[PDB]
């Protein structure tokens, strides 16, 4: 049977979204009506059974109980899709030359202390992670260095865990999370340890759905960035650690070819405060896009953790 | 607004996300996920849903599951009724629409109630504000013959609108206002209980938050839930509404049916029946069950349900 087009179903959808209601939140009602209508049509078209529907409802309970809705948003490509739509708007406006955006992911933590020029961000010992310097210059698309720009980063430890989200025990607040104001020449530097890739909580809702699809829930090793500066839009980006076997098989679809810098082996680490003389260096220069008529049309407000 | 949905990049992303080109797996699940994700992506593109709006929706899903309310929302936005609409249409096409009308289960069934022969008294806790109610009827097949030994289960709320096992103000006795009766040799069942009152969604919960955003209330008229089952017959999920409730045709869960509003009769003689006052109310609620088609019940629903020990 197919019932979606009947007046009873169409009236039910109008009532459920309160389309004929008194003045209210029209945009919200419009969105709810569209999503509900699409869901009802999919159920009808695919003959989705009550048992199947209630299994989906149960999944939503687990997803929220696990606090994983934003992790799922990354894992089924919704987060990348938002970037696709933002990139398409920038392309239509004729923008080029900026460092490409990529997904934020769900693990930013607000409030890290801001240092001038350089920050050492590994607060907790991690014997399995070697020392890493990340440094670069921030410019605008005209090539000029941006002084006093805010460069923020966050990344995982050798076990794939982030501070404020570590299920094995609390890390020091802001471990492997940093904020630096660029110097007069646009330079920033973080002294940290090398990340290893993230994986979804194995018993959580995201991995349960991925298992049902036959997909893994792993990311290659990477470092997240927010970069902002006077006169410029806020950039959300990342880089991947060169050579990681998952670099082009990220469960969150976030890799971009311009965001895979070279890793260089260096010496002299002790004089930089590193835990060994031998360390790795990544030079990651960043180009910000100017504001348009003084506005940033792509900055995203979403729930974010704090200290 | 940009329109990117129909691009190869987006269609490839959807195929990858649902693993359509992966190894042999759960094809049905991949098909459903791909359709729902595709529809979601298309809606975002068509309505220019912004990242801020999407992340507010994601945040809502976190709250919904934290509150344990996904099945309450399913009722409140009409999805639970929609499943009944589809089951009713299938029954009409199949000629299996001759029994008592179905309505929604709702999310508050609890397995494990003690079963009594013929008559059960189910008000285990006193409730000064609720008067005594007898519910009784006969269970027959569509051919009119009584069904002996059929299982009639019912559950309903107290005078504050709360159900046992789901009461936030304090623990009711296990199985308060929940019971099961095996019909007698002539198909008869009877419950002795107290009159339910309707109720609203948890006011701070995710379902009411969404309903508030839509400008809708989250209330149900007073009602009583039933499962009725028996050998050789399909399992009925139904309810009745208490006659005269002002919300009877303004139920947030869309569950009212005109065939399921029985007359309420005033009676006397309650004390002899173990009720707390001479005056009481009686509701007759007869049940007509449909025989199995081809030996299997193709409308019975499996979903997560609470359970408890008496
Ligand atoms: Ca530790
Ligand atoms: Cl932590
Ligand atoms: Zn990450
Ligand atoms: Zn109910």
């Amino acid at each position: 049977v197919k019932v979606f087009d009947t007046k009873e179903v169409q009236d039910l959808l109008k009532a459920a979204a309160n389309l004929n209601g008194d003045a209210g939140n029209a945009r919200f009602r419009q969105i709810v009506h569209r999503l509900l209508s699409d869901l009802f049509k999919a159920i009808d078209d695919l003959d989705i059974t009550p048992d199947e529907v209630w299994a989906g409802v149960n999944y939503l309970n687990k997803l929220g109980q696990d606090g994983e809705a934003a992790l799922l948003a990354a894992g089924i490509g919704l987060e990348k899709y938002l970037d696709i739509r933002m990139d398409a708007a920038d392309r239509a406006a004729g923008l080029d030359g900026g460092t490409p955006r990529t997904i934020e992911g769900p693990l930013y933590v607000a409030g890290a202390p801001v240092r001038d020029g350089v920050a050492k961000i590994d607060l907790d010992d991690d014997a399995d992670a070697g020392p890493l310097v990340i440094r670069g210059t921030v410019t605008g698309t005209d090539g000029k260095p941006l002084a006093g720009a805010l460069v923020e980063c966050w990344h995982a430890n050798s076990k794939g865990f982030y501070s404020h989200f570590d299920p094995t025990g609390a890390q020091t607040a802001f471990n492997l999370r940093g904020a630096v104001r660029t110097d007069a020449n646009g330079k920033y530097e973080f002294r940290t340890l090398m990340p290893v890739g993230y994986g979804c909580p194995p018993q959580g809702a995201t991995q349960q759905l991925l298992n049902g699809l036959g997909r893994h829930g792993n990311r290659p090793a990477h470092v997240h960035f927010f970069v902002s500066g006077d006169g410029h839009r806020k950039l959300t980006t990342q880089f991947n650690i060169e050579g990681d076997p998952l670099i082009w098989d990220d469960f969150a679809y976030a890799t971009r070819e311009e965001l895979i810098p070279h890793v260089v082996d260096k010496t002299g680490g002790a004089a930089l405060g590193m835990k060994s003389d031998a360390y790795k260096e990544i030079e990651f220069d960043i180009v910000l896009t100017p504001l348009l008529d003084g506005r940033d049309n792509q900055v995203v407000h979403r729930p974010r953790a704090s200290a």
